[PDB]
């Protein structure tokens, strides 16, 4: 607990840019693309007001559009007079991927017709298209193979406080060990993280801060309409914050919280608000109506685990279950606790052979061990109970491929 | 119930079945079978023939049966076992876990086949476990898989009885003969004996 993330002071003009959404749609062969930027403002509305979205490729200015506020007619009452959408054309765009993180710079300027800048906001833009088609998860038209891992924001000395250095370190290690994706288990990550994954090249699963695995049944809260509000905000506020990052390719509704109506409601919300990304959720059996991807956790390669209500089918058998057609990517597999990862090769053998077995996310990146000191003042790795904490869950907080200090296992 | 149509000897295998000039001859071997046996309850599936690639004629005749008799599914392994001329993925000799990526007409692991992008049909091998001589090894693996996968609904072993003929030596004693044993040539050795039982119905 406490204030574990940066505290800032931001000054905005009275007449300001209150929000902007960046979208990129392409033709079938990705030779052309249209960048669409919806901009919303606050303050005094005036005709002399203008918004100019310009796309930059390095020092070059690939495209630029300007227009006054006043959106298109959306219903019988008219439209948003406090909004405007710019659409820029882009020929032969440099596509973004974890392989080649090609980025552009989108600069949103709030100004007056006579050319006076009021304020400007910006973001990195990555031209990439994510879509599930014919049972396959496609990134720019090609079917992905997620070589991912789950990563908790953990520091052996700073607790759950992140810093650029620790982040960049992890990212390098990951890419160095042939990883291309990460799952923000199990909450939105520190803002800098997305920026790094954007530039370094990593597919990200942005996951809402919602886990109630302790309830009984697991969906006692998520199915209760009384809790729809609290959940709603943990999903919607994540989307409104990170929706512009190209590294974010999938939205997750949270973790271990059974499958309640609330999940379905929020699932549909994201789909309405942001069609650009698939939504997934493993709760309730990994293949519920609240997920676009069959995302089990720890489902074995050939062996079935016929648990009642929420069985874990052999990933290979799962894909062909009557009626099923979705792509399957484990949200968690290969529990790397201690001397583990045995049978890991079997998973990949299968991933490569089955078109719709598109990978998974190992569990997990780093050991959640904390540093304590003995009488002599020497440091040592501590876990469950080592702090008088009780009840505690022994050493189950150490499931990483690397030790708290990022030393490989 | 399978129509009398096999042209495996042609090159490519569908040289005749894709030629409209042969649509008539084929048509009659399909339609006359249906008109004859369509009332038998034991007949649950109609087959368009065997080893004859995949020509337009197959598609035409496929649709005919579907129009004439909606009560039964139609199947055909020609052209890759999953063509537009079959309601069932019916490969022949496709292995359980191992793929055999032949060009044009590969034989995917039956388990991998069911989940291929877009695929949704049920899979029943029209021929598997070639029981030629001391064979049927790995048979248990097929069943292990049939039971675990809902859409892996079985198959048809190949085959029932040895196609051996009886000849007699100088003394007048009978013995089982096969390819070539009748001066027949060219012949294909003993490949006519692939049964689970000998010509005289004695179990193997
Ligand atoms: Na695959
Ligand atoms: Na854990
Ligand atoms: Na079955
Ligand atoms: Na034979």
């Amino acid at each position: 607990s406490g204030i574990f993330r940066d505290v800032s002071l931001l000054h905005k003009p009275t007449t300001q840019i209150s929000d902007f959404h960046v979208a990129t749609r392409f033709n079938d062969d990705f030779s052309r693309a249209v960048l669409e930027a919806e901009v919303q403002m606050c303050g005094e509305l005036r005709d002399y007001l203008r918004v100019t979205v310009s796309l930059w490729q390095g020092e070059t200015q690939v495209a630029s559009g300007t227009a006054p506020f006043g959106g298109e007619i959306i219903d019988e009452r008219g439209g948003y007079a406090d909004r405007v959408t710019l659409r820029l054309n882009v020929e032969n765009p440099k596509l973004w991927s974890a392989e080649i993180p090609n980025l552009y710079r989108a600069v949103v300027e709030l100004h007056t017709a006579d050319g006076t800048l009021i304020e400007a906001e910006a973001c990195d833009v990555g031209f990439r298209e994510v879509r599930i088609e014919n049972g396959l998860l496609l990134l720019n038209g090609k079917p992905l193979l997620i070589r991912g891992v789950n990563r908790h924001e953990h520091h052996p000395l700073h607790g759950q406080v992140m810093d650029e250095q620790t982040m960049v370190q992890d990212i390098l290690l990951m890419k160095q060990n042939n990883f291309n994706a990460v799952r923000c288990s199990h909450y939105p990550n520190h803002p800098l993280w997305y920026t790094l994954c954007d530039r370094y090249g990593l597919y990200v699963v942005d996951e809402a801060n919602i886990e109630t695995e302790g309830m009984v049944p697991m969906n006692r809260l998520t199915d209760d309409p009384r809790w729809l509000p609290a959940m709603s905000e943990r999903v919607t506020r994540m989307v409104q914050r990170d929706r512009n990052h190209p590294s974010v390719i999938i939205w997750s509704l949270g973790n271990e919280s059974g499958h309640g109506a609330n999940h379905d409601a929020l699932y549909r919300w994201i789909k309405s608000v942001d069609p650009s990304r698939p939504v997934q959720y493993e709760g309730g059996g990994a293949d519920t109506t609240a997920t676009d991807i069959i995302c089990p956790m720890y489902a074995r390669v050939d062996e079935d685990q016929p648990f009642p209500a929420v069985p874990k089918w052999s990933i290979k058998k799962w894909l062909s279950l009557p009626g099923e057609t979705r792509p399957l990517i484990l949200c968690e597999y290969a529990h790397a606790m201690g001397n583990s990862l045995g049978g890991f090769a079997k998973y990949w053998q299968a991933f490569r052979q089955y078109p719709r077995l598109q990978g998974g996310f190992v569990w997990d990146w780093v050991d959640q061990s904390l540093i304590k000191y003995d009488e002599n003042g020497n440091p040592w790795s501590a876990y469950g109970g080592d702090f008088g904490d009780t009840p505690n869950d022994r050493q189950f907080c150490m499931n990483g491929l690397v030790f708290a200090d990022r030393t490989p296992h």
